[PDB]
């Protein structure tokens, strides 16, 4: 309920906090503003939309403006010269118990943790970026964890499904390419499956609702570098961080308000 | 660091050692020469090239010239009548711990060991050659080993993924065919996955960077026989042998210099 | 060696034994005759042919003539009014230890055992025939057995891979259809993988040579019935039965002579 | 452990550095970018590619910017007024052993260091330096010299040849040409041979087994004063000397190791 609390997007350390005021957006989505004007601040969207018939989506965008003086006037107009668009339509179950979403929430914070894969990849912007990595999607805590390795490499578009079948494990996809004369994209689809209401496979399973389709389109301009890209990552993880309104909504099978 | 040490390519036994002096090649690659002229010696390349966005490659070639008097002059011109081209663009992770590459290094020496599959196959040149075999890719030592059997046989182009999912195990491919009036090829792709920073699946996994695409194109001329082909194999294994500069580079996520 | 011994094809019980004299066939194949003329007897072929480059085949045919008076003369000409053609190009490894083939031999006798799947299916000719069944391919004996269930059903052409990956388990296929105005076929491909030189996954694996492609084309005429079809099955199992020359060859990675 | 990282290059006295970090490789084309601002960054490329069946070609371009200030529209936009284009294509055959490339690199980079008769042209008036005569270039210890005499210029294309034998001579070019109305392009190719012996037909014909192709196209605008070129040359030649992170790849395994 009303998880609209002013949470810090980028946990830099206290200085220059990208603190974002909640409560906003029109026709079905969410928002979280930072302390500046309508051209240099950070955008943080999050909408709930019943994708199909048994699987509801979660469109969640997050902008990462480059805080630099505009080069089109020579005045003090605060605006970004380029932005790091972060899209992610995370599908999800609904009639399953509350602990099912916790499994998917950790499946988002664990995807971006301090000293982990993607977070330290897209952060250097080059000797590592774009996408395909590994991480225990569900960080349960010593027992019940989900391991997930890789295999195929067709046309440079990978697809990884966990320690189960090619039709019953935590799958994730992606791809990068120079779409035009200036930008690039990170189509990191993270189809997060659900496996809750269970101890360790103790029959009391009766789970419900099938999958999620976390399709992502992270456009990163060629004007970025190492430093500005670590900020892009901190925007992705500071998005789905425990206790924050973005993942907490996705935790109770609920929006925000 | 500077793994450029004179290592013996073919471990024949001391006589006629194909010892190769290191330190060479232009515009991004490596070399290791043998004691002769520029037409009968053995070539041993190895380049590092960031294939995509999160997966860096390892183009590694190795020539196997037939030490026979040239049949185009009747003089003492030392040159090969035919060569056994060995190509292998081995992709790989980078921001993962040093022990991740050890897993992939053994995944190359174990692929060619004394009294094993491929090494005793391509060696007889006929009742066994070309490709598709098995071997514990990662030779850990009694615990944590990776078993990997087979299944499909579509159009004669096999694909084998290990004891996991069709999207999360050690996969490898290949194929052979008479490309022209005189040569043949061994398109032995060995897509080596990574699974490090872990005991035996003890949660402390947090691994990173996805897969490798060790595409291979081993062209073997129809003028070869049993004896000259064992030398071709010893060139493949003496390439990725522990302690040698080729796999040692691939062991520390590094080149040579 | 010289496994050419007079083995009984159909184990009926002693009466009317389809005993077959060995030692025959031209240009690369085998034969086993029964006590009659060149038109009513049973044919039992078996050829060895290095299919590709690392996988050698085993073309094995077996005819099942209907012992009835010819309806084209009214004389005592002994000949079949229709035949049950049994084809099966079983690929296989060679440089692997002798116990690897034992695993594939049992993978043929277990495929057709007394009171099992296929044997009791094609035997009734109707409430059960054609193909897709299950059986522990490798009948080891209490430990190390290979379980294998099913899943897909696309266009009525099934494909079953065992308790491993979709690229590393005992796969098998098939299909039936009215090819023309009078006959039908059983395209029962049994791609038998190999998994030998091992206790129970104890590291000492170092196995070699990849797969087998036991493609089958069992043409059964629409003039058959329940009784004549049990004889068709007994011809398939009496073919790959332990101790007999057909599977014993396939047991030592050898032909017969 | 990560190769292809932030390295060092062109410098002068103690004021501004040029750390060249990584950036892109899409479709096989390495690329390095420097500091914060891309419009003032030092781009550089590198890609492996086997041209045919008896050669190995490369591509290492280089764009050297200018820390200028284009004020258009009242804004001081930090952008380069021009960029360099040191593109060195090098073909190395398979027959050429691992002892030719080491002496090829020191012949391409070891051709234009910081005033050699060819690159002094790239740093001063005498872009010939000598009324264009027999000069010195690539050398090692005391045995063979490489005096490069003059030869042709037909249609605006300088050319230098060495000693007696042309088939073993060191070709080099140079031509002035204003590309448009605000620029001045150039072309300085370089072919480095090999003192080998092609015996075909019973005759020892002294000919090169391969040749280099150091082709540096450089565009210098009219607006760019006579104080930019001096620092451009030491940035093109002063980019690949004898082991720099870019040319060490042209001399060893290390792409940017």
């Amino acid at each position: 309920a009303s998880n609209f609390t002013q949470f810090v997007l980028v946990d830099n350390g206290g200085t220059g906090d990208v603190t974002v005021a909640p409560s906003n957006f029109a026709n079905g989505v969410a928002e979280w503003i930072s302390s500046n004007s309508r051209s240099q601040a950070y955008k943080v969207t999050c909408s709930v939309r019943q994708s199909s018939a048994q699987n509801r989506k979660y469109t969640i965008k997050v902008e990462v403006p480059k805080v630099a003086t505009q080069t089109v006037g020579g005045v003090e107009l605060p605006v970004a010269a380029w932005r790091s668009y972060l899209n992610m339509e995370l599908t999800i179950p609904i009639f399953a118990t509350n602990s099912d979403c916790e499994l998917i929430v950790k499946a988002m914070q664990g995807l971006l943790k301090d000293g982990n894969p993607i977070p330290s990849a897209i952060a250097a912007n080059s000797g590592i970026y774009a996408n395909f990595t590994q991480f225990v999607l569900v960080d349960n805590g010593g027992t019940g964890d989900v391991t997930v390795a890789p295999s195929n490499f067709a046309n440079g578009v990978a697809e990884w499904i966990s320690s189960n079948s090619r039709s019953q494990a935590y799958k994730v996809t992606c791809s990068v390419r120079q779409s035009s004369a200036q930008n690039r994209k990170y189509t990191i689809k993270v189809e997060v499956p659900k496996v809750a209401t269970q101890t360790v496979g103790g029959v009391e399973l009766p789970v419900a609702a099938w999958r999620s389709y976390l399709n992502m389109e992270l456009t990163i301009p060629i004007f970025a570098t190492n430093s500005d890209c670590e900020l892009i990552v901190k925007a992705m993880q500071g998005l789905l961080k425990d206790g924050n309104p973005i993942p907490s909504a996705i935790a109770a099978n609920s929006g925000i308000y």
